[PDB]
């Protein structure tokens, strides 16, 4: 028997995690069957903390719970109902701990924006009618700090769309300082950004569509605008609305088109910003002092630090984020070095310059603790793979004694780690995620013995020798001077002397990886194990971890080289002779749906067909804060001719030559219908005959349970009979 | 060498028409080659009118022309643009024949909604900003006669969507007196009335999709309310707003929703209205009479006519215009006898009773011409077949005393007739249409000798003989103790012995007929002579020309009885031997697609595979006039249950068995992208396969030169691949 299908549809091979939150730098609670425990890393004993039947007559389904930080009081989050891709919004009860009690004066309102703790203590910051409001304890009134929020025009404490996706990957636009006194938070002006309309179709019962609007800046459109306050949790009138300080902006900033791009907190009273241009190349770092006489907020330019490229645009999507030594007078981030590779940087408040703490033909990650004794960083540096990743420390007072925490651990079938440490980086969680099964193990910083195995998916492991399973291959190629990573999905058995057919899956996107170290069961899985076919990726030019020579190639450039290389990945994967060079086909999502089309419009005569799920058609029709991070401005006098060179619309006569599938969702408010409804136009306009889905009220993913099914099986019918 | 999908889609073999308008009593123009000529059918001679040259140096080219009945002016739209389906907008030059001029004085402004002269002389009305103006001379200032227009709200003298496409079937909502005294006018309120909204994605250089929002009432939503108006256009006060004396309605319509369905002048004072309930089993007529000394109007409750039905709704469509004889003190108008019949029957202006002039079990289509000593009817009582058509005259001094005109003419050659008749009916032409090469001809009424043979597509005919052309049966066969009509279409050499592949062309709408006399050269013509597939066609229950019984079959019971005989008609194809009832297939557009869903997801197992074109999914999405017309209002009391228990999404399941393509146009306005939309999500819901293409832009035709060739192209393929 063989991985079928539905295997995949139907999730009949589960993988499991191990998910926990550090309540403490020596405890963790892990939910089990449905109860919360607390396991104490330093003796091993767990105890019932929260118990399964404690909400049976809670009456309502519980989506999700926070515990303030001080283990008195549980936030419960229930009538979730998603918006974007990270926003939402919800009602939530509060549970009393050291009582038993729901408490039910001054309740948090329904239709919740965001709700968050105080990182100590039991404080709450609320966002509601895109207004900010606190709560020091649960029953008592709660302080409005804001009073300008109106719906799609004033974001208070929330990103607005574009903000949201793009630069601070979540909906909440708030900060406490990190023991509590001060609430920093952002707000988007959308006045005149203009809005995408799209209809919504809702339940059959549903008699006139709804139509949906959304302020969406698409390439070159006008901007959201942002301002930065804070605010004392502590001086706040029962009779007074309470004064919000503005932070402005440096006035290297205010020349032009803005996006504030990170909020760290280095200390009890300093705040630090990070500014960025709308030309995406020059990045401006800000600390922000509290002058305790005045009740302001100081910004010493002898305290700023400058971040610029010249070879295309600063960090992967956005800078990186500080991380401030105890004091707070030195921090760490990582900067492309000379030679282009993000590296650990060392840099003192008030100095200019900063000294690089690790060097190398590789890239630091990420990273992800810090103590007064050792930097905790994530890097690809081990065997010189780029998919790889791993835990390194390294010594604060020796720069050159780094030691690799994980690489060893079990070298065959672990190489690709991420890590969670605890309150002051006493124990920490390791995550394998391939190129084995999963597998979630404790240690503690102080020796690095690995205290226990919390779990090894053997549960699968068994299920799974039952099971024909693909096996994977990951390599390189050498194309100029430069050796490009691929990775195959080869189907149980593999025969190197047969003819495959090949299936190239693709992405490409501005530093993107699709050939890593990661076990997965997805499609790919399916189509390997029971089709027979090699589901090959390959990341080419302006792909990610790979220093800046490759990631910026595409700068200004979009489709192009990354295009031309999935092209040519696969014109070696035939000179490898397992391939079936007349059965070659390409498919993608996103970027890669792009990538996709403009394969197929390119006339390379390679692939037989393709499919392209919810593509861009032409990078107009994308947000601005992504497009122009790549791109620029769409005016003839910085980019337009790049713009209106790389669309897909523009090859749509190659076509003739392919056979093709074009799937997009009617509700996507990331990639709009547009996009696809502009290439089909275009296809009919030169008689072009392909295949078309749309889908009702879904979205960019797909994702709803029933269109995730069918989008999926709609997809392999037309695989196979593409490859008879 | 056989007809081949190109020659459908490129046109190839020409059918000719021949387009005249009547000036006279007894001359017309004709367009040749771009001279228009004025053929006098008393002698033969024939003149040219108007150059080709003539607007050489014009500097636009002209859409349409419209010459004043008094040949004084040429009226010249150019600039025109599409809005619904009769409605445009346009720019008009007036071009001066007496002299030869293009009046430059007072020109009739950019974007004009509507434009007609007097019947008489040459006045302008024309309709602009929703507003009417008046001109009784080309180069003066216009009159002003309403102040009230405004865009999506107030329709002067124009239809808003509903009444254009359901009622009036034009756009003009205005009605000259035969001389030109006076301006009958509508006027539309569509305050209250819902918007549909849809995207319209232009040009790929649109960056933001327009959204486009048209006043649509869904069925039992907020109807326009009208209001009516005369105007006397010699009284125009170069300094007074004009004055519009208001007509109001019976008192028998005013207690509920109405609509205005018919605008008939009888005399030079005397004006007909055909009033209709909301629920369409009620109409009434009123006459009202221009009383000379209070400049009002005044309607006698004596001189009110009842139409009502108790077996269905009122009329075909609407109830049937009147035909006032010279002095206006009678009119002829068809109605359904008491065996459900329509035919003529004779009104005195102020009598109750009417009398039947026709009696039989046939029906009269239409009344032609009127003079005072004959009426011209066409009727398809010849050899008894419903899908004939022919002219026949009756005797008013003698109601038995019928001749038929046409019936002999050329009996192998033509039995589907229409008629032009000439000012006062002197002489009339006869189009044929079929079931032979259309001929159209001139005749004297006088004593009916055929002048000439002005087209008999002899020229097409050479072209023919060279290409394998496939034959027409039409006949029909016995369900109860009815005769239902049926057409096949015939593979060329069409062997009785063989098992043919059928596919079931539908529209099976009330009162429609998909089988008659006609001749065709379509998608079925190239079906039949090049992939020898037999494309039939039913007329059962709902249908029209058969009288009450048949058509009033469906009253309130929508998606039940058509659909079931359009299966029924397949299982009796099969029993004739000659069709491989394993591949018979189905295919529909606008109602003929709902019928078609509705079909496949019978379960009936008949059929292997459909398509539906822009088919309605849930009658409570299509607009209330026609929807209401056939099946009441959707609320608990009325029909509510009939509603809700004929959607194609409710028999999504069945769609397992079957191979379904589902297209829609995105910005149809008439049947709306959410019809498809809903069943497309239904399917999903259940897990079932199927097949799509949406047409960017596209209407309800799908007609726009490009996307006529792809969805034809497409579904090619698809029917090809269906029947291997
Ligand atoms: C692994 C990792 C870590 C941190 C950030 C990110 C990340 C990923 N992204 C992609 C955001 C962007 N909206 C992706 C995207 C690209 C397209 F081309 C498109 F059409 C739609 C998209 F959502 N931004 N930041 C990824
Ligand atoms: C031959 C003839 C003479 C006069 C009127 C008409 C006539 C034809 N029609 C069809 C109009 C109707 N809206 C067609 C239609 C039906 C549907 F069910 C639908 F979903 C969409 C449509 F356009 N109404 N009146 C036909």
């Amino acid at each position: 028997k063989t991985y079928t299908l539905t295997d995949y549809l139907k999730n009949t091979y589960r993988l499991k995690l191990y998910s926990l939150r550090w309540i403490s730098d020596h405890e963790y609670l892990y939910k089990q069957e449905n109860n919360i425990l607390v396991f104490n890393a330093e003796y091993g004993n767990s105890s019932v903390f929260l118990e399964n039947s404690t909400f049976d007559e809670f009456g309502h389904s519980i989506n999700d719970y926070s515990i303030s930080p001080d283990g008195q009081f549980i936030l419960l989050e229930y009538n979730y109902v998603k918006q974007w891709r990270h926003s939402y919004t919800a009602s939530y009860d509060i549970y009393d701990l050291n009582k038993r009690q729901l408490i039910t004066e001054e309740r948090i309102p329904n239709n919740t924006q965001w709700v968050t703790w105080s990182p100590v203590g039991h404080k709450l910051a609320y966002v509601w009618n895109n207004d900010i409001y606190v709560k020091i304890e649960p029953n008592l009134p709660s302080y409005r700090i804001t009073w300008t929020g109106k719906e799609d025009i004033i974001y208070n404490g929330i990103t607005d769309w574009v903000y949201e996706e793009e630069v601070f990957s979540a909906y909440s636009a708030l900060w406490w300082s990190p023991n509590g006194t001060f609430l920093a938070y952002a707000q988007f002006n959308d006045t005149e950004v203009p809005l995408i309309e799209y209809s919504f179709y809702s339940d059959e019962s549903l008699q006139y569509p709804k139509t949906v609007r959304v302020p969406y800046p698409k390439a070159g459109a006008v901007n959201p605008t942002v301002k930065f306050f804070v605010v004392n949790t502590d001086s706040l009138s029962s009779v007074t609305n309470a004064t919000s300080i503005q932070i402005t902006a440096p006035a290297s900033m205010l020349i032009g088109d803005h996006y504030l791009c990170d909020v760290t907190w280095a200390t009890q009273e300093r705040i630090s910003l990070q500014w960025l241009r709308r030309i995406q190349n020059y990045s401006v770092m800000d600390i922000c002092d509290y002058d305790e006489s005045s009740g302001r907020w100081n910004c010493l330019v002898a305290r700023q630090h400058i971040e610029m490229s010249t070879t295309g645009w600063v960090g992967r999507f956005r800078p990186s984020e500080p991380h401030f030594t105890l004091d707070g007078n030195s921090f760490y981030k990582i900067i492309s070095n000379e030679e282009g590779y993000r590296h650990i940087c060392y840099f003192q408040i008030d100095k200019k310059d900063c000294t690089f703490i690790t060097k190398g033909t590789w890239e630091v990650i990420g990273i992800e603790a810090l103590t007064s004794d050792y930097l905790y960083y994530i890097s690809n540096e081990y065997k010189g793979m780029p998919g790889g990743r791993n835990l390194y420390k390294i010594q604060l007072s020796d720069y050159t004694k780094v030691t690799c925490l994980s690489c060893e651990l079990n070298p065959e079938r672990c190489q690709y780690y991420s890590v969670s440490f605890s309150k002051e980086a006493k124990y920490y969680q390791l995550r394998c995620s391939g190129p084995g099964l999963p597998l979630y193990t404790l240690h503690s910083s102080v020796n690095d013995k690995g205290l226990r195995v919390l779990e090894d998916n053997s549960a699968l492991d068994k299920m799974l020798q039952n099971v024909q399973m693909p096996s994977k291959k990951l390599d390189f190629i050498i194309l100029n001077e430069t050796k490009f990573w691929y990775q195959m999905i080869l189907p149980p058995h593999f025969d190197k002397s047969k003819k495959y057919p090949l299936l190239l899956d693709v992405y490409a996107g501005p530093c993107s990886q699709k050939a890593d170290t990661v076990f997965r069961l997805n499609w790919a899985t399916y189509l390997a194990s029971t089709e027979n076919i090699i589901v090959a990726s390959f990341d080419g030019r302006g792909s990610g971890y790979q220093g800046d020579k490759i990631m910026h190639a595409i700068n200004r450039r979009l489709g192009t080289f990354e295009v031309e290389d999935q092209i040519e990945a696969a014109r070696q994967f035939s000179k490898m002779g397992f391939v079936d060079n007349k059965r070659i086909a390409i498919w993608g999502w996103s970027y890669g749906g792009y990538v996709t089309s403009m394969v197929l419009g390119s006339g390379s005569g390679v692939f037989k067909c393709g499919i392209a799920v919810a593509p861009v058609s032409r990078w107009e029709y994308y947000d601005s804060v992504y497009t122009e991070r790549y791109m620029g401005l769409p005016t003839p006098e910085d980019n337009l001719d790049h713009y209106r060179n790389s669309t897909v619309m523009s090859r749509a006569e190659n076509f003739k030559q392919v056979e093709y599938l074009l799937i997009h969702g009617t509700a996507d408010d990331n990639v709009h219908f547009q996009q696809s409804a502009q290439i089909s136009k275009a296809l009919v306009d030169v008689g072009v005959d392909f295949q078309a889905m749309w889908y009702t009220d879904e979205d960019h993913g797909i994702a709803s349970s029933t269109a995730h099914q069918h989008i999926y099986t709609h997809m392999s019918h037309f695989i196979k009979q593409c490859f008879s």
